[PDB]
Order: C-alpha cells, then sequence, then structure tokens
C-alpha cells in the first residue's frame, strides 16, 4: 500500500482536505444567518461533542482499513461488520463524496474563472448607491455560470466557464494522478503555506476597511459577540452541527481514504486533533475575519445580515469583489481572493475524489492512472447536470453535503464503537498515538454523539419527509433520479468487486 512520506506532509495533506470552501464561503454566511456570536456557542459545542470525535474515529477507520489495504467504506464496513448490509451502507462512502464533488469542483472552477479574470483585469467597472455598485458584479456571476432571468430551469454558463472547469479538472487530475507522496503530499507543502499566507494578508487588508457605515471591527464584534436568546432556537444548533461536518469533512469518507495511508504504527491521535485545530483556525479566525467585516463595513451589520441570507454565493462572488473595487488596487485585491478560494477548494477537490480512486485502486484492481482517469470522466461527465440544470448543485450539496454526511456519520460511528466493540475501538484509536485522547471521549463517543446525530437525523427527517413529495420542479427530480442512478451503479460495482474476490 501507499503511504505518506513525512508526518508534517500527512497534517498539511488532511489540513489541505478540511480547510476549503467551507470555511471562507460557507461559514460566514452560516455564522451570519444565525446572528454572529450567538451561531459561535453552538459551533464549538458541535466541534467538541461531534467534530473531534468523530476526525479521530475516522482517521482510526481508516488506518485500521488501510493496514489491510482498504481505504473505502465498502471494505472497511465489512471488516468491523461481516455482513452484505454492512457493504450496501458502505457504498455511501463513496456515493456521498462523488456526488459532492459533481458540484464541489465546478464551484472551484468559478474561483479559477474569476482569479483569471480578475488578474487580466477583465471586471465591472462601478463608479454611491448600494445597488449601482453591486448589480454589475451579479450581471458578471450570472453572465459567468448563465442565471436565467425569471426562475427558468435552464442555465447558459459561458464559453470560458466550461472551459475553465475542463481545465479545473485537468489540475485536478494532473496531481491526483502522481499518487498519495508525489502528487498529493507536494502540493500540499506548497498550496496550505501560499493558502495561509494569502488569508493572513486578506485579513489585515480587510481590518483596515473603514467607512462612514461602518468598520471591520464591528463586524468582529458581531462575530464574536455572544447572545443567549438564540440558544433556544434548533435551527442554529442544527446549522452548527451541518458547519462542523461539511467543514471537517466528516462523513465524507474523504478522511478515512486519506486515512488508509497512515502506516499502522504512526500516530493518528495527535495528527488528527491538529488537522482539526487547524482547519478551525483558518475558519474562525481567517473565513470569519474576511468576508463578514468586509460588509459590516461598508453596508453596516444589518444590511451585511441581510446579504448573508440573500445567498451563499451572494457574499463571495459579488458582494466582496464589489466592495475591492472602491478601494485602491481593488482589482487586483479580488484576485488574491479567487486564487485563495481556488487553492482551498484544489485541495479538498482532490480529497473528496481520493475515495473513488481508492476503490477502483483496492477493489478493482485497476492502477493508478486508469482509477483517476475514469474517476474523472464520471464527474466531469456528471458535473453537465449542475451546469445546465437549475437547483441542481443545491440539491446534491442537500442530499450529499447535508444530509448524507450526518447519516453516514452516525453510520460509521455506530458501525465502529458499538457493533465492532467499544473498548476494541478505543485501543484502535489509542494504539501508536504519540498523546492519547482524554478518557471522557470515551464516553461521548460511545454515548453523546450518536445520541446527538440520532435525534438531529429525527428532527430533520419529520420536516423534509412531507416537502420531499410536494416539490414543482422538474429539475430537482431529474437530478434525484440520476444520483440515485449513480448509487445504483456503485452498489454494482461494490458487488463485482465482491465477486472477484472469490
Ligand atoms: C470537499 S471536502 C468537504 C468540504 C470541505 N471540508 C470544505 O469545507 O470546503
Ligand atoms: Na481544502
Ligand atoms: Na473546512
Amino acid at each position: 500500500r501507499e503511504h505518506w512520506a513525512t508526518r508534517l506532509g500527512l497534517i498539511l495533506a488532511m489540513a489541505g482536505n478540511a480547510v476549503g470552501l467551507g470555511n471562507f464561503l460557507r461559514f460566514p454566511v452560516q455564522a451570519a444567518e444565525n446572528g454572529g456570536g450567538a451561531f459561535m456557542i453552538p459551533y464549538i459545542i458541535a466541534f467538541l461533542l461531534v467534530g473531534i470525535p468523530l476526525m479521530w474515529i475516522e482517521w482510526a477507520m481508516g488506518r485500521y482499513g488501510g493496514a489491510q489495504g482498504h481505504g473505502t467504506t465498502p471494505a472497511i464496513f465489512y471488516l468491523l461488520w461481516r455482513n452484505r448490509f454492512a457493504k450496501i451502507l458502505g457504498v455511501f462512502g463513496l456515493w456521498i463524496p462523488l456526488v459532492v464533488a459533481i458540484y464541489y469542483v465546478y464551484i472551484e472552477s468559478w474561483t479559477l474563472g474569476f482569479a483569471i479574470k480578475f488578474l487580466v483585469g477583465l471586471v465591472p467597472e462601478p463608479p454611491t448607491d448600494p445597488d449601482s455598485i453591486l448589480r454589475p458584479f451579479k450581471e458578471f456571476l450570472y453572465s459567468y455560470i448563465g442565471v436565467p432571468k425569471g426562475d427558468e430551469p435552464i442555465l447558459k454558463p459561458s464559453l470560458f466557464a466550461y472551459i475553465v472547469f475542463l481545465i479545473t479538472m485537468f489540475i485536478n487530475v494532473s496531481i491526483l494522478i502522481r499518487g498519495i507522496s508525489k502528487g498529493i503530499e507536494r502540493f500540499a507543502k506548497i498550496a496550505m503555506p501560499t493558502l495561509f499566507i494569502l488569508a493572513v494578508f486578506l485579513v489585515i487588508r480587510v481590518f483596515l476597511l473603514e467607512t462612514p457605515n461602518g468598520t471591520a471591527a464591528d463586524g468582529l464584534n458581531f462575530l464574536w459577540t455572544p447572545d443567549f436568546e438564540k440558544l433556544k432556537d434548533p435551527g442554529v444548533w442544527i446549522a452548527a452541527v451541518g458547519q462542523i461536518f461539511f467543514t471537517l469533512s466528516l462523513g465524507f469518507g474523504a478522511i478515512i481514504t486519506y486515512a488508509s495511508y497512515v502506516r499502522k504504527d504512526q500516530d493518528i491521535v495527535l495528527s488528527g486533533l491538529t488537522a482539526a485545530t487547524l482547519n478551525e483556525k483558518a475558519e474562525v479566525i481567517l473565513g470569519g475575519s474576511i468576508s463578514i467585516p468586509a460588509a459590516v463595513a461598508f453596508f453596516g451589520v444589518a444590511n451585511a445580515v441581510a446579504i448573508a441570507k440573500a445567498g451563499a454565493f451572494n457574499l463571495g462572488f459579488i458582494t466582496l469583489p464589489a466592495i475591492f473595487s472602491q478601494t485602491a488596487g481593488g482589482t487586483f485585491l479580488g484576485f488574491l481572493w479567487f486564487f485563495l478560494l481556488f487553492f482551498a477548494g484544489l485541495t479538498s477537490s482532490i480529497a473528496i475524489m481520493q475515495p473513488m480512486i481508492a476503490f477502483l485502486e483496492d477493489e478493482l484492481k485497476l492502477s493508478r492512472k486508469h482509477a483517476v482517469l475514469w474517476t474523472a470522466a464520471i464527474v466531469f461527465f456528471s458535473a453537465h447536470l449542475v451546469m445546465f440544470l437549475n437547483k441542481s448543485l443545491d440539491e446534491m450539496d442537500f442530499w450529499a453535503g447535508t444530509i448524507g454526511v450526518v447519516f453516514f456519520g452516525l453510520t460509521e460511528l455506530i458501525i465502529f464503537f458499538w457493533i465492532f466493540g467499544a473498548d476494541k475501538a478505543w485501543e484502535e484509536i489509542n494504539r501508536g498515538g504519540i498523546i492519547k485522547v482524554p478518557r471522557i471521549y470515551y464516553y461521548v463517543m460511545r454515548y453523546i454523539t450518536p445520541a446527538f446525530l440520532a435525534v438531529l437525523l429525527v428532527v430533520w427527517a419529520r420536516e423534509y419527509i412531507p416537502k420531499i413529495m410536494e416539490e414543482t420542479h422538474w429539475t430537482v427530480w431529474i437530478t434525484r433520479f440520476y444520483i440515485i442512478g449513480l448509487f445504483l451503479f456503485l452498489t454494482f460495482l461494490v458487488f463485482l468487486a465482491e465477486r472477484r474476490r472469490n
């Protein structure tokens, strides 16, 4: 089996997996919609009671299976639990990261296209009226991805966006095709430091923004000023948990796959904690101190919150660059922003495609070259669905990137810490660890976490089961139909891999 060269490269590769678009786009939106500081309390708690324990759990499961030559859940779920149904559940460890990858890589190609256009200086040019400043950039984005005037089902991506997507795929391939140590690790040691530098620079530059409408300090205050009136709102807890799952790459089967390349004897405790810690630092300190403070600086808190609620991409691709264009060298500053997003996304995209690649290598015994090329072909082809079908992206991000990750997170925890045995799991986690997991986390993993997630899923299911059936748009049905087809396809591959063994 292939292994990580150094401990540092391992940390940066894992950090690269977690730290991504979720930090600089998803988080700011989530924190702003839930009342800033009010969102921080449930967020930290969710990080302690869910993020950390699951992180360690995924690392352990990854290394455990990796020792036997299996990096994907279909095989690992079977090693921990002997059953056909264990393999079927394991299919999600491929389905989720593949589905997510389909639209994630497209969003990534956006930041690249924007990065390129902002570098060359091809951007809209605003003249004191907020709408007259934002409109040009809204029209810019809509011209790029091909947004319809009314609410029409069809998208019309510009030739450029399409070509940029091809290029993005090519970049993802050139990195993945070189393997774990030569491809991902090498790039991690570069991308990450660069990412951190750009982030710090942007945070500082943004912190210097002060206008008659407010300052960046007002945004930092808003985000870090506690509010206990929102602690009774379940939605805030749900959003915080969802964010923790998405930002830490939990339930994507990505962490497990990456962990399967960790030598059986190497530590996974201190390594995992470091990766997760690096992600939170990059999330709350960096990600939360760029977008939000900037919007609050120019448009004040009320408007900033309004803009955050407006959409997930509205703050990142429209509002922020619009704000920069009003400052000296704002065009180049926008370039740095989109270059930051691109690297963060690139380090993450290669992580959610790896599970698929690792399954082809491990279970179907395909060479690394073929596995990567086929995985790229699949994602690229499937991507057309997100490119040309409106609301398709949201559907995939919901079923896979929201509901699926939590369900899968609960499933993997139940399989590892209950069925496989709590003591055996605990001993497997601490084995070879430079430091040891606090004894208390044994009862967080076994009791607190699964209960919290179970409750969360029940609540979710109750609200979504009626809405699903009554949904007018056909685009969403096509999407559901197709992703379901993907699931069958993967289940069929798992079947073939199972027969080859015999
Ligand atoms: C694409 S890996 C899962 C998502 C990633 N951790 C992010 O926050 O962007
Ligand atoms: Na990343
Ligand atoms: Na993250």
